């Protein structure tokens, strides 16, 4: 009763997170997104050859994959010599991995598990869990949550996580795209006749100075000093759900090639899986200086361009967390310096 | 309600994006500047209406063709920029920048021309030729030149091959990753092609399957234009297919003509596939799913395009179709977000 009380006074915020995850998940019932991720050959080569690496640890074992899909990552895991494969999904698209699997012939090894990993029931603990789980800025959606709770309810003592690690990358940047976007106005004049030079601060204004993390992908010569290194998640480590929700984040600073516009700075991450004693642990990298994939970079700009030279000190606070309206989207407080300047600050939120 | 349509439909063009975008569409503007200076001799020292006016840069077009005096009128706050370009081009006693909506708007004076760009994806979609009519009843002299002068609408049966590599994509699965999944091709037809949402994609020729209909011809000049928009524009089509391909809908795509001046040739703005890429690509019909058909499969129907009932500005378009003896089906679509 006043149990009864308790119960009731938090039924109206835990109705409004249903509805939000519902949402979310949704997000992942049409097949376009599932055709992005499995064209994306550097993240589906990685997660296969990691899983294949480990062949040895997963042979007549069983494994959780936490956000199936359309069950790819699971057949990868049965492949590998799996005895049994919870394939476990909330969004629509499960029905259609539950088909891959039957197709597949797999259905005695892989069973597919409608609804959110953090209510469904498996008939055991396992020896292993594998999970695509990364957002833009490694965080957005924050899945990494579901992942963790799975972990720590599911997973046998001394099982197997796959990926193990994640690291966090920020680097100086300089975007092609934009530049030219912003120096289309002084262009007008020799198509047409019009001078529209005047537009450039107008430009600038709408395509810098908004609060949104920009998804883009870079190459190596856009980045403007060594990329550091801000932060470290190992996925083991006790009580890392609670990291999560205070903010993933740390202190930079690094120093300039050379001339160049700078419009900002580019986050993106890494994820390790360990190696069997076989080959040693595989990297799956999201850096503009290794092959594309479809997170790209997350760019975050400046509200205007600054010109860098050579030996211009740029420095910094990052940190990496939930809105306040939507925890499911990133949020990125950015504390910033760049040479002579007064420190900065700007407050930026994923795209939609 | 309706006064929340408007804002969301102004921001759009308050923002730089979609007007680097029209400016950048080489064919576009080049059209409307060859266009405008051919009619230099109905235009030199007479007055302009530039509907809808953006950054300027048709008003200016008109002024460097002699016009005396050119009324840009613009509804989105991007007619502060309208202004500072035409300050900055020197052009403040030729040009002058009107804020609000054509249809409120107070002109000193009836005018000798409108120009307007108007087209939106579908020609009708944002149904701004509303306010070009409404504009011409209201401003445009007995007799006045309209740039450009008319509209045609086409339509054709499509084979789209980017389509066709994202529905045979998952029988690739196999070969690169050893698991079979080209039994997700049935709910990739449903995702792709089972919606009802009209599809902005441009198209290469070699994806039309038969000759190109024409199925509206808008004449702006004529009075009682605005009541038919309403009504809906549209007719029957019928056409019959070149080869063997898998039919996947229809495309819909419009040209609007300028006069000729003395020089005497009219200068076309085509969106067609066969024509160099705009911004405006095709509008795409996909059925629910592909449908094979032959040479001289005969292919018949009829399309209306008319705006939503729940929002004036999202074209809606409602078409009947049948393929070879196959017996008549039908689709509705609304514009895509
Ligand atoms: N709490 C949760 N429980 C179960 N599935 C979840 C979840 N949160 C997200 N997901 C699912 O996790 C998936 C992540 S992306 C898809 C990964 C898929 N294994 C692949 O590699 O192709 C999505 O399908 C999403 O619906
Ligand atoms: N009823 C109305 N009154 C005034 N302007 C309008 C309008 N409906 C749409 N517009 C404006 O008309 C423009 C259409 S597109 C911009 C065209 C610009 N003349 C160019 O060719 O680059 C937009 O700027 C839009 O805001
Ligand atoms: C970011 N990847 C990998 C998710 N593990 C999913 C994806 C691929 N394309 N688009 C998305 C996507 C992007 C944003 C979402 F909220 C959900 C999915
Ligand atoms: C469709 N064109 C030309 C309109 N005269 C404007 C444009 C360019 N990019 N995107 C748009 C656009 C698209 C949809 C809209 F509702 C408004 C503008």
């Amino acid at each position: 009763s006043i149990a009864a009380e308790r119960e009731a006074a938090l039924e109206r915020p835990r109705r409004t997170k249903r509805e939000r995850d519902q949402l979310y998940y949704e997000c992942y019932s049409d097949v376009s997104v599932h055709e992005e991720m499995i064209a994306d050959r550097v993240r589906t080569d990685a997660y296969r050859l990691g899983i294949l690496r480990n062949w040895a640890a997963l042979r007549g074992k069983t494994v959780l994959d936490v956000g199936a899909g359309t069950g790819i990552l699971s057949i990868f895991c049965a492949q590998a010599g799996a005895r049994r494969v919870y394939a476990v999904e909330a969004s629509a698209i499960w029905q259609q991995a539950r088909e891959v699997v039957r197709f597949n012939g797999l259905e005695d090894r892989v069973h597919v598990l409608p609804g959110p990993v953090e209510t469904v029931e498996l008939p055991e603990q396992v020896d292993a869990i594998v999970s695509e789980w990364m957002g833009y800025g490694l965080l957005h959606e924050s899945m990494l949550s579901s992942v963790l709770h799975a972990r720590t309810k599911w997973l046998k003592e001394g099982g197997l996580l796959l990926p193990a690690s994640a690291e966090l990358f920020i680097a100086p940047i300089s975007d092609q795209m934009l530049e030219w976007r912003l120096g289309f106005w002084s262009q007008v004049k020799q198509h047409y006749g019009v001078d529209m030079s005047c537009l450039e601060g107008f430009a600038t204004r709408c395509l810098m100075g908004h609060s949104e993390i920009v998804v883009q992908g870079l190459s190596g010569e856009d980045v403007l000093a060594r990329p550091q290194r801000f932060a470290q998640l190992e996925l083991s480590r006790a009580g890392l759900e609670q990291e999560l929700e205070a903010g993933v984040g740390g202190r930079f600073r690094c120093s300039c090639y050379g001339s160049a516009p700078m419009h900002g700075f580019a986050i993106w991450f890494q994820v390790t899986f360990p190696g069997g004693e076989s080959e040693k642990p595989l990297v799956l990298s999201t850096s503009p200086f290794h092959p594309a994939t479809h997170w790209k970079q997350a760019l975050l700009y400046l509200n205007e361009p600054v010109q860098v030279e050579q030996d211009t000190d740029v420095s910094g606070e990052i940190t990496l967390l939930p809105s306040r309206d939507n925890p499911r989207r990133l949020r990125v407080l950015l504390r910033y310096k760049v040479g002579d300047q007064e420190e900065k600050t700007k407050d930026f939120a994923m795209e939609d």
